[PDB]
């Protein structure tokens, strides 16, 4: 057991191992409170998370151990890691508090889409490693759920990290009129029409890389009915068959009742992108998620024939999510969530 350290930092209790020095705040949601740091075992600068109440209720106990198990697994050059995870506690019977401490990560991509000018190499480049890392992600069976620019980490040599998976986390005042929140969900999962399957995510994918040609956010709506009309307006109102795919009678009767509309030229939308960028989001905007490219198709198109190397695009150890479908106590949530904080092994 490392020596651990007290201090209050703007009404908080930190208590941490020594290796974690020049604590400053930087941040701090619902989920928890952050602070930088130095790292004096590896040099890196970090970011350590002390949860806020990560066992005060069964759906918070649960959200803890599957941030943890999820965190745990993650090991690929395009996804954010586990550096580290402690608890200052001795036993189970003293055990509150959790700390999950990864990089520090500087500029997310709406830094550089907002205020860098962006060549078709950038576009090229981005739009790969977004790809590598979700052919990862979803070789494990993890569905992502929440890819926008502030989830996507980018450095001054344009390498970048996906991070901040969907937990299901947002909440219906999170997701309601202008707002970023929902400008990159899929047409079939904004009002819960269908299930979520990993498919959704590459909508988000397609929603990314229209901004980054344009400069512009693609389906910027006001409410999720504006959403959806912008939305039908690009890809085409759907046909019979597919419209049956939905179980709800009033969102078919809903979907029923808008003027029939045809997909529109792409080449016409996206004036003056590479034919290829064209033709790659025409098979990432689908609105049917039947028939969406998947990541590891995507990888092989022509677009990004200078970076592509399927000797170096690897897949995930297999992910055992079957704790979704269990019912347990909050005392057996936090003991499993214990034995996982003592098992940790760290990267090289
Ligand atoms: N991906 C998918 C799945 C089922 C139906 C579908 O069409 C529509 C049409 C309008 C709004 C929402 N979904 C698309
Ligand atoms: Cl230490
Ligand atoms: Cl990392
Ligand atoms: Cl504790
Ligand atoms: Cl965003
Ligand atoms: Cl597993
Ligand atoms: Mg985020």
């Amino acid at each position: 057991r490392p020596t651990f350290y007290r201090q209050e930092l703007n009404k908080t209790i930190w208590e941490v191992p020594e290796r974690y020095q020049n604590l400053s705040p930087v941040g701090s949601g619902a989920y928890g409170s952050v602070c930088a740091a130095f790292d004096t075992k590896t040099g890196h600068r970090v970011a350590v998370k002390k949860l806020s109440r990560p066992f005060q209720s069964i759906i918070h106990a649960k959200r803890t151990y599957r941030e943890l198990r999820l965190l745990k697994h993650m090991k690929h050059e395009n996804v954010i890691g586990l550096l580290d995870v402690f608890t200052p506690a001795r036993s189970l019977e003293e055990f509150n508090d959790v700390y999950l401490v990864t990089h520090l990560m500087g500029a997310d991509l709406n830094n550089i889409v907002k205020c860098q000018k962006l060549t078709d190499d950038h576009v090229q480049f981005l739009i790969y490693q977004i790809l590598r890392g979700l052919k990862y992600i979803h070789s494990a069976d993890i569905i992502h759920r929440d890819l926008k620019p502030s989830n996507l980490a980018v450095n001054e040599d344009c390498e970048l990290k996906i991070l901040d998976f969907g937990l299901a986390r947002h909440t219906d005042d999170e997701m309601t009129g202008y707002v970023a929140t929902r400008w990159y969900r899929a047409p079939e999962i904004m009002l819960n029409w269908m299930h979520y399957n990993q498919t959704v995510d590459i909508w988000s994918v397609g929603c990314i890389m229209a901004e980054l040609l344009t400069g512009r956010t693609l389906f910027p709506g006001t409410d999720h009915i504006d959403q959806l009309k912008l939305i039908l307006r690009l890809v085409g109102t759907p046909g019979a068959e597919l419209l049956k795919k939905i179980s709800s009678e009033s969102a078919r009767n809903y979907i029923q009742s808008l003027a029939q509309m045809p997909k529109m030229n792409f080449a016409n939308v996206f004036i003056g992108a590479n034919p290829l960028a064209v033709d790659l989001l025409e098979k990432m905007l689908v609105l049917d998620s039947d028939k969406r490219i998947t990541a590891a198709q995507a990888l092989a198109h022509a677009y990004f024939a200078q970076y592509h190397d399927p000797d170096d695009e690897p897949v995930a150890d297999p992910y055992d999510q079957s704790f979704e479908s269990r019912d347990l106590l909050i005392d057996e949530w936090k003991s499993l969530t214990y034995d996982e904080v003592i098992s940790f092994v760290p990267p090289p």
